[PDB]
């Protein structure tokens, strides 16, 4: 009575099987880990045995569980926290989640008798990708080199609001051959502690860093960033030299809370309002209305003024996004570049999808506090269809930057 796993990286699909079942036996299946704080994540599944006792999980639905239907990660991407609340995230890089499987007999809702148990190692830095801190100047940042002789394509790695070093999403992309940055920018050692200003000097020193290493390819660098991160990705675009091509996810295309300043240029905060806020029945709290009204569309003074970028943009929207309206601005940052008589950017746009589309296979979360607020909020998403977006969304932004760099 045995589990299998074939044939390994957190984003990178998995056959789960089992053999030596009773023909047509009723098992239930569970999926757990506790993440780097010691906090639970679980799980689970009830199927069917075939004829032959065994189980497929890439052929045969899951009747009922934490999902229902032909999910083949399921076990993985419905992962909720025992911890409302509670985000599924990745610190340490170098340290894999173990995953405890488990085969259950029966449907039963009082756990059937242990069947079989597995424990399978999940990872986030692939093989033979190399990792190491980055102080050189000011720049607080970590690299991610892929193996093999070199040099690589080179892509910068922004996150948003949060501060400190996430490098999750940087080193699984060092695993399809890119030279990778993860970029911290606050609230990370001697870094300011907050968010008054956004000087994109700062950030033409990572892209020096970048474009002088002897692993780096060049002859530009790419730029990811997801929320206020892609709108610094666009900002960089719009104002620095060496810049490829440019990825944004959720962003917004707009100088948001904080004036966005380079040199002798300024882009005006186009500022919110709190009392815009919309508590549900729940208590939850809903922020996707407190920005103020992009007057003017995309002549307002508030744009980023996307249209001096030399390189191409991919813009990735959730459109459930709850944090801002990304679809809106996706728009707009279309018009325009199609008004200064640039190409349309390419635009994806992922229903049932929220703010915060990450990696393939990391669960969702659709509630929490919001720091600078202090309230909690939705972000937005459905779990299969925001699962499906983060699928895809991979796969699109490594065809852009094979393409481009
Ligand atoms: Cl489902
Ligand atoms: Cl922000
Ligand atoms: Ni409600």
């Amino acid at each position: 009575a045995t589990l299998i796993l074939e044939p390994c990286c957190w984003n990178e699909p998995v056959r789960i099987a089992v053999r030596g079942l009773a023909p047509e036996q009723r098992v239930t299946l569970r999926a757990s880990l506790r993440d780097e704080k010691g906090a639970l994540f679980r799980a689970h599944a009830r199927y069917c045995a075939d004829a032959c006792g065994e189980l497929d999980l890439e052929r045969a639905p899951a009747l009922g569980g934490s999902f229902a239907g032909l999910e083949p990660m399921g076990l993985l991407w419905a992962l909720e926290p025992e911890k409302p609340f509670w985000r599924f995230l990745k610190r340490d890089v170098q340290i894999p989640f173990v995953v405890e499987l488990e085969v259950l007999d029966g449907h039963d809702p009082e756990p059937g008798r242990l069947l079989c148990q597995a424990q399978h190692e999940r990872h986030f830095l692939p093989p033979g990708v190399w990792r190491q801190s980055v102080r050189a100047g000011r720049v607080r940042a970590t690299l991610f080199l892929p193996p093999g002789p070199g040099p690589f394509p080179g892509i910068i790695d922004i996150f948003g609001i949060g501060g400190g070093l996430l490098e999750y999403r940087a080193s699984l992309l060092a695993g399809h051959g890119f030279a990778t940055l993860a970029l911290a920018y606050y609230n990370f050692e001697d870094l300011p502690n907050n968010m008054d200003n956004i000087s994109l000097e700062y950030f033409e020193e990572a892209v020096c860093y970048m474009l002088q290493h002897p692993q780096v390819k060049g002859p530009g660098i790419g730029l990811l960033g997801i929320s206020l991160g892609a709108d610094i990705c666009l900002s960089m675009a719009s104002f620095l030299k060496n810049v490829s091509a440019t990825v944004s996810i959720n962003g917004s295309g707009i100088s948001g809370n904080t004036a966005i300043n380079y040199k002798h240029s300024s882009i005006p905060p186009l500022g919110y309002d709190l009392r815009r806020i919309k508590v549900a029945f729940s208590g939850l709290v809903d922020i996707v209305d407190i920005r103020n009204a992009l007057v003017g569309g995309y002549k307002n003074p508030s744009m980023i003024p996307i249209e001096k970028a030399q390189g191409p943009i991919l813009l990735i929207v959730g459109q459930d996004d709850h944090n801002w309206r990304s679809e809106l601005y996706a728009q707009t940052v279309s018009e325009r570049l199609q008004a200064h008589g640039k190409e349309k950017p390419q635009i994806i746009c992922y229903p049932g999808t929220g703010h915060y589309i990450e990696p393939p296979y990391f669960p969702l979360c659709p509630a929490s506090l919001h720091r600078l607020l202090n309230k909690h909020v939705i972000w937005g998403g459905e779990p299969r269809a925001h699962s499906k977006a983060q699928e895809d969304a991979w796969k699109q932004i490594l065809a852009f930057f094979c393409k481009h760099l």
